[PDB]
RNA sequence: GAAAUUGGGCGCAAUAGAUAUAGUACCGCAAGGGAAAGAUGAAAAAUACCAAGCAUAAUAUAGCAAGGACUA
């Protein structure tokens, strides 16, 4: 073990680039995607 | 295909029922063809919720548009 030590353009790829994901999930969607999403999902455990 | 002979409504109710509010409007030189549509209440001397289409609310990679799903 170690011991503990002691612009929309701009934004989307910052986004990207710190996530390492691509660029499309940051985005948004429109609002008949928005509505459809269950808001109140069923929880188990 | 003979003959003798024998002896009111388990209706329609405005695309229905009349073409019919009218043989008018309209069309045709003419004969002739030929429509559509209305809905308050006892009194007008009392002025809701439902088609498609939209709006509230445009859109986010991928595709008969869903289905299995999924925390989403
Ligand atoms: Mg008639
Ligand atoms: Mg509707
Ligand atoms: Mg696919």
């Amino acid at each position: 073990t170690k011991p503990i030590p002691r612009e929309e353009g701009p934004m989307i790829e910052q986004l990207s680039k710190m996530f390492f994901t691509t660029k499309h999930r940051w985005y948004p969607h429109g609002r008949y995607h928005r509505c459809r999403k269950n808001l109140n999902p069923p929880k188990d455990r």
